[PDB]
């Protein structure tokens, strides 16, 4: 049995790091300690990095918004490296990224956030949390939420090895809503559950219960975004980049 | 065989489903025998239109108002119901008192939720200890903005009830669902996470012997707890919008005080 769940774990390891040029350990080798991230701090730190690297809290809104169309395009190429996924029904495999993605890039976030801020554009900045928390409403609520749960994620210190199998779990869920066909997903899920539980035991043998306390973290993320995007359809309230976008 | 770290495991198992069944009258056993019918003695009256509704109170509001605070009532039991489990959880009644609440507060609704699956299928839903059914089309009939208060609850319990547990199962689940370190405002997080990581144990190895063909049944229990926080959510959200257009319906202050800044 065992085989196939080694070669799963290090293949989704693999195609994890082909596909996300700043992985955790970078993120926390960074954040820790050769060469250190312009901290954006405040309006005036703000300005001198855009020099280095219509106001200030719509242009950061629209800098989040150009890297997750990134990352959605990252989680792609890496959803499409998973074994079984290429060959479900072509509108599940949309439907799985769909609403998979936010949930993705929520957790991949926590790999490079601190309690004190976050690092942004491939690591060559760092925005502190109480600047993002500054900005006049409703901005200053858009990233607080998203701070509150990688402080409880990070607690689990998984590394990306551990990472790499937990996202491919989440692209796999058989409970979004108009999949064709199931079976298949919740089948691959299966056999990705079965992979990272052996993982997390292998990789983190003195820790108790953390594949356990790692689904449950999912709870949270959902409603972290069920929240998120009902804070897009307020800020809602060049037509080429509103197509983007 | 067994070795005594999963004996205690067997041990704090048999404990939790014994104060489970003193905890709870109704429990899915008795649930499934009334709604499958292993039954001359234990069929239910059902009640899917306005007449058999009539005729069922024989075996002071409106019609939606007085089903939707039977809800309530039923809701305000359980919690009791759920608070004397609680207490035979070991270790819940040493934390500090606070952290007793908080976890109650943020536990008692998907509680409620979990084993409201218990008491239904695809069709409806049992009432008043068993004796009544009350139909799934006829909650949906029920006039705006209570046509949709239970939908979100019987989706859940379809896709609950597939995972097919029992009693024994529930009960060390539904003691995973208070014990959780990460609901808001807890005191001391650790002596919580050290009893969560004791009934997980028990939790999965009681998966393990008592549905050993069910592969990651563990797993897919715990992602349900994911849609338990949402019909929670849910359910807070609807109950704004019926305070608002109808300022003449009550809220039992227990209820309240559990949404109360939730
Ligand atoms: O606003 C609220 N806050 C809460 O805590 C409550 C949550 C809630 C909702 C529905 C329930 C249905 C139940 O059985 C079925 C049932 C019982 C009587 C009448 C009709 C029924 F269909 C049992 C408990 C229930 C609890 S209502």
């Amino acid at each position: 049995e065992s085989a196939d769940l080694r070669a799963l774990a290090k293949h989704l390891y693999d195609s994890y790091i082909k596909s996300f040029p700043l992985t955790k350990a970078k993120a926390r080798a960074i954040l820790t300690g050769d060469k250190s991230p312009f901290v954006i701090y405040d309006m005036n730190s703000l300005m001198m990095g855009e020099d280095k690297i219509k106001e200030v809290a719509i242009r950061i809104f629209q800098g989040c918004q150009f890297r997750s169309v990134e990352a959605v395009q990252e989680i792609t190429e890496y959803a499409k490296s998973i074994p079984g996924f290429v060959n479900l029904d072509l509108n599940d495999q949309v439907t799985l990224l769909k609403y998979g993605v936010h949930e993705i890039i929520y957790t991949m976030l926590a790999s490079l956030m601190n309690k004190d801020g976050v690092l942004i554009s491939e690591g060559q900045g760092f925005m502190t949390r109480e600047f993002l928390k500054s900005l006049r409403k409703p901005f200053g609520d858009f990233m607080e939420p998203k701070f509150e749960f990688a402080v409880k994620f990070n607690a689990l210190e998984l590394d990306d090895s551990d990472l790499a199998i937990f996202i491919a779990v989440i692209i796999l869920s058989g409970d979004r809503p108009g999949l064709l066909n199931v079976k298949p997903i919740e089948d691959i899920q299966d056999n990705l559950l079965q992979a990272l539980e052996l993982q997390l035991k292998l990789n983190h043998p003195e820790s108790s219960q953390l594949f356990a306390k790692l689904l449950q973290k999912m709870t949270d993320l959902r409603q972290i975004v069920t929240e998120h995007v009902q804070l897009l359809q307020v800020i809602k309230k060049h037509p080429l980049l509103q197509e983007i976008y």
